[PDB]
C-alpha cells in the first residue's frame, strides 16, 4: 500500500512528467500497483488514467472506483479528460462536476475549447435529450423559428441559461462547428449532433422564465442582424467597380432601414461583445479596407452614445484568429493574476460561420505606416505624447507601455510561434501598446524557409532608445518574468490545444500529433525556473545580434 522513499521519488519523476511524456507499459504498471497510494495527490491522477485500457471493462471500472476516492482535481487538470484520450463516459462526468464548482469568468475563458469537446461526447445521449435529413435544417434558422449527473451538453446549457455573455458565446461557437462543412462532409455524425446542441438549447431557452425567454429573442435578433449584414456584405462584394463605387453601395443599403433594418434597430447586444448593446450601424462612417478580401470597418451606435468600429470580414475563415486572440486574452489574464499587466490587445474576435465573422477595431497605426510617415517609433511617440522630464522627450506612461507591450508579445509570440511577421502587422498606439494582427502562420509555420524562434526587429528596439537605454534593461527584465509565469500556467494553456486538436484550424490540421508538442517544447519544462531565465536572455541576445548583421 505505503511504497518506500525510493519508490516515493520514483513515482514523483512519473507525476513531474510534460503532458507530453508518454508512460512505458513497466512505467504505468508501477502507478497501477500504488494507485491507491497516489490518490492523495491531485496531480497523479492525470498519470494514473493513462494506465488504464479503456477497451477493457473491469479495467475502466476499477479506474472509475479509483476516480471517486481520488483527490478532487483542478479545473485546469479537468479539460485533459474532456479531450480526445478520454471518451469513456463516467469520465467526462466527473470533468464535468469539476467544472461546476469553476466560475462563469473562468468558464468563459474555456468556452470555445468546452464546445470542441462536445465531439467526444455520447452522441446518442445529445440527441435523447430532446422532447429528417440533416442538410434540411438550417442553423441560423433553429433560433429564429420558435414552437456526476450532468454531461457536458447538459452543463454547457443548464450555465448558459443563467448567464447571458455565456449564452452569447456558446451560441455563436455552436453556430460555426454546425456551418462547418468539412465536418458535414467528412462525418455526418458530429454535424448532426451540434444541431442536436443548437436545438436543446433552443427548447431549454423557451422552457426558462421571463429574462431566459427574453435571451433567445435577442439571439434571433443577433441572427437575423448577421444574416442582414452578410446579405449586404455579398452584394457590396458583387458591386461591379473601384473601392469609392464599393463605399457608395455599402453606405446606401446601411442607410435604407426599411430594406436592410442596420443603421436603425431596437438595443440588441453585439455578438463580438455582448456587454456592449448597439442601436446600429452608422451609415456616413462605413467603408471597405484596402485588401483585396474586403474588409469592413463599420461604426456602432452603443447604448452610452458612443462608437464601437469593428472589421466585419466576409469570405474568410476567423477560426485560427479566434484562437490565437482568446489564448492571448487568457495570458493577459494568468498575467495580472500573477500581478503584472504587460498592456497588452487582446481584441475580440467572433466568427459567426466558418465563411463571416467580426473583429474589435483598435484606433492603432501600424509601424510601417508610423516609418513611412514619421521615420521611427521614438519621432511617432515625441508628435503624439511628449514630455521634457520623460526618457528621450516621450512620456514616462506611454514609453513604460511601449515596453512592457514588446516584452510582452516578444514571449507570446515565440510561444505560440507566430510566423510572418512584418511592420504591417506590427500595430502602434498613440497611448503605447504594442500589438500583433492577422495570424494567418502559427506554430512555427511561416512562408519564408528557416524562421528565427523570438520575432524581434530592428525598429521595436530603436524605439526603446537602443541596447544601453535602461527601458532595454527593462524589457529584458520583463521577458522572463512573462516567461516564467506562463510556464507556470502551462498546463492549462496545453490541455486547450489538447482540445483543439479535431478543429479545422489550418495550421493544427497540418500536424495534429505534434501540435501540442509544438507549444511544450517552447515552454521549455526540462529546465529550471533558474535555467529559463537565462535561456530567455539567450534567445534575446541571438535576436538581436541576427538583427542587426542583417
Ligand atoms: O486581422 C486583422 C486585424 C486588424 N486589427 C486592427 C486593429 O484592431 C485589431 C484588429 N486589422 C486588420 N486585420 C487584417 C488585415 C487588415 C485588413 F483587415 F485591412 F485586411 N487589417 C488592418 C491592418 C492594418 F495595418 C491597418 C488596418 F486599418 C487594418
Amino acid at each position: 500500500l505505503k511504497p518506500n522513499a525510493a519508490t516515493r521519488d520514483q513515482l514523483n519523476i512519473i507525476v513531474s512528467y510534460p503532458p507530453t511524456k508518454q508512460l512505458t507499459y513497466e512505467e504505468q504498471d508501477l502507478v497501477w500497483k500504488f494507485r491507491y497510494y497516489l490518490t492523495n495527490q491531485e496531480k497523479a491522477l492525470t498519470k494514473f488514467l493513462k494506465c488504464v485500457n479503456w477497451d477493457l471493462p473491469q479495467e475502466a471500472k476499477q479506474a472509475l472506483e479509483l476516480l471517486g476516492k481520488w483527490k478532487p482535481m483542478d479545473v485546469e487538470d479537468s479539460l485533459e479528460l474532456l479531450s480526445s484520450h478520454y471518451t469513456n463516459p463516467t469520465v467526462r462526468r466527473y470533468a464535468v462536476a469539476r467544472l461546476r464548482q469553476a466560475d462563469d469568468e473562468d468558464l468563459l475563458m474555456y468556452l470555445l475549447q468546452l464546445v470542441q469537446a462536445l465531439k467526444y461526447e455520447n452522441f446518442d445521449d445529445i440527441k435523447n435529450g430532446l422532447e429528417i435529413n440533416s442538410a434540411e435544417i438550417d442553423s441560423s434558422q433553429i433560433i429564429t423559428s420558435p414552437l456526476l449527473e450532468q454531461d457536458l451538453c447538459t452543463f454547457l446549457i443548464s450555465r448558459a441559461c443563467k448567464n447571458s455573455t455565456l449564452a452569447n458565446y456558446l451560441y455563436w461557437y455552436v453556430i460555426v462547428e454546425c456551418e462547418d462543412q468539412d465536418t458535414q462532409q467528412r462525418d455526418p455524425k458530429t454535424h448532426e449532433m451540434y444541431l442536436n446542441v443548437m436545438r436543446r438549447f433552443s427548447q431549454a431557452l423557451l422552457k426558462g422564465d421571463k429574462s431566459v425567454r427574453v435571451m433567445r429573442s435577442l439571439l434571433a435578433a443577433q441572427q437575423t442582424f448577421v444574416d442582414r449584414l452578410v446579405h449586404l456584405m455579398k452584394a457590396v462584394q458583387r458591386e461591379s467597380g473601384n473601392r469609392k463605387k464599393k463605399n457608395e453601395r455599402l453606405q446606401a443599403l446601411l442607410g435604407d432601414n426599411e430594406k436592410m433594418n442596420l443603421s436603425d434597430v431596437e438595443l440588441i447586444p453585439l455578438p463580438l461583445e455582448p456587454q456592449v448593446k448597439i442601436r446600429g450601424i452608422i451609415p456616413e462612417t462605413a467603408t471597405l479596407f484596402k485588401s483585396a478580401l474586403m474588409p469592413a470597418q463599420l461604426f456602432f451606435k452603443t447604448e452610452d452614445g458612443g462608437k464601437y468600429p469593428v472589421i466585419f470580414k466576409h469570405g474568410d475563415d476567423l477560426r485560427q484568429d479566434q484562437l490565437i486572440l482568446q489564448i492571448i486574452s487568457l495570458m493577459d489574464k494568468l498575467l495580472r493574476k500573477e500581478n503584472l499587466d504587460l498592456k497588452l490587445t487582446p481584441y475580440k474576435v467572433l466568427a459567426t460561420s466558418t465563411k463571416h465573422g467580426f473583429m474589435q477595431f483598435i484606433q492603432s497605426v501600424p509601424v510601417a505606416e508610423v516609418l513611412d510617415t514619421e521615420g521611427s517609433i521614438q519621432n511617432f511617440f515625441r508628435k503624439y505624447a511628449p514630455s521634457e522630464n520623460g526618457p528621450n522627450g516621450i512620456s514616462a506612461e506611454v514609453m513604460d507601455t511601449y515596453v512592457k507591450s514588446c516584452a510582452g508579445y516578444c514571449v507570446i509570440t515565440y510561444i505560440l510561434g507566430v510566423g510572418d511577421r512584418h511592420l504591417d502587422n506590427l500595430l502602434l498606439t498613440k497611448t503605447g501598446k504594442l500589438f500583433h494582427i492577422d495570424f494567418g502562420y502559427i506554430l512555427g509555420r511561416d512562408p519564408k524557409p528557416l524562421p528565427p524562434p523570438m520575432k524581434l526587429n530592428k525598429e521595436m528596439v530603436e524605439g526603446m532608445g537602443g541596447t544601453q537605454s535602461e527601458q532595454y534593461q527593462e524589457f529584458r527584465k520583463q521577458c522572463y518574468t512573462a516567461f516564467l509565469h506562463l510556464r507556470r500556467y502551462s498546463n492549462l494553456i496545453l490541455n486547450l490545444f489538447s482540445l483543439m486538436v479535431d478543429a479545422n484550424i489550418p495550421d493544427i490540421a497540418l500536424e495534429p500529433d505534434k501540435t501540442v508538442k509544438k507549444v511544450q517544447d517552447k515552454f521549455r519544462l526540462d529546465l529550471s525556473d533558474e535555467e529559463a531565465v537565462h535561456y530567455m536572455q539567450s534567445l534575446i541576445d541571438e535576436s538581436v545580434h541576427a538583427l542587426f548583421a542583417a
